[PDB]
């Protein structure tokens, strides 16, 4: 009972996972994964762009059928929605101006303005640990606004996925003056364990079909060859 067309929501402002090229086409590792899974599922798929914080609400409202948007698999989210098996890992890390003394600690970030994606696990962490304790945490509709406000000096630092920042900003023209500030931050509760396809809890058949296609594309080496387009390391993690 899979839909004739699976509607997949994604936030196209998170290179190299999900973004738009110059003529508006969806590109990145999430898009590649989704399209490959849809192929093996033998279903048509329609990509739907949305701000990140609108994805889970759109899913719950059945305006989309799935989310592939670096969606972290967390205990909290598992109470509202279901997930496919892990698509890849996604650690979190701060960036700031090169040579910045900033570390991902309250003491370091006091007085600093820190940008986070609204609706993200990074926002959850930053709100609880930093915002409550006086740090000017600013939440943004999308990650592109964060990068812009950073380079415009409205932000001192920003918290997002390590790989997104690296491949999508630090290794891009806009980020040549910026670097990681401190190590990545582990936090079981807030950050979860990898990303997955977000799905409605009752769509058992759809989850089975994604899980099946995902295992198959990992079995035959397609995952690693697709990954190699973007990463020279183990993006899957454990
Ligand atoms: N396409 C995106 N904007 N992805 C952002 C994901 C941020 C983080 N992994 C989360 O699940 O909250």
């Amino acid at each position: 009972a899979l839909p004739q067309t699976v509607r997949i929501g994604t936030d196209t402002t998170y290179a190299p996972f999900s973004s738009k090229d110059a003529k508006g086409e969806f590109i990145g590792f999430d898009i590649d994964l989704g399209n490959e899974m849809c192929k093996r599922m033998q279903v048509k798929c329609t990509w739907v762009a949305s701000d990140f914080d609108a994805l889970i609400p759109s899913l719950k409202a059945k305006k989309i059928d799935a989310i592939i948007s670096s969606l972290s698999i967390t205990d909290k989210r598992q109470q509202e929605i279901a997930f496919s098996d892990k698509l890849y890992a996604a650690d979190s890390r701060l960036i700031a101006a090169k040579g910045s003394p900033i570390q991902p600690t309250l003491e370091s970030l006091k007085g600093k303005h820190v940008g986070v994606l609204q609706g993200s696990t990074q926002e959850a962490y930053a709100n609880d640990n930093w915002r409550t304790k006086g740090v000017d945490v600013v939440a943004y509709a999308n990650q592109d606004l964060i990068y812009s406000d950073l380079t415009a000096g409205r932000l001192d630092a920003a918290l997002q996925a390590e790989v997104a920042a690296s491949e999508g900003f630090l290794k891009q023209p806009a980020g040549k003056e910026y670097a990681f500030a401190g190590p990545s931050v582990k936090d079981k509760k807030y950050f979860g364990d990898g990303t997955g396809v977000g799905l409605r809890k009752d769509d058992t058949e759809l989850k089975a079909a994604f899980d099946k296609a995902l295992t198959e594309l990992r079995q035959d080496g397609t995952y690693d060859k697709m990954a190699k387009k973007y990463f020279d390391f183990n993006v899957y993690g454990d």
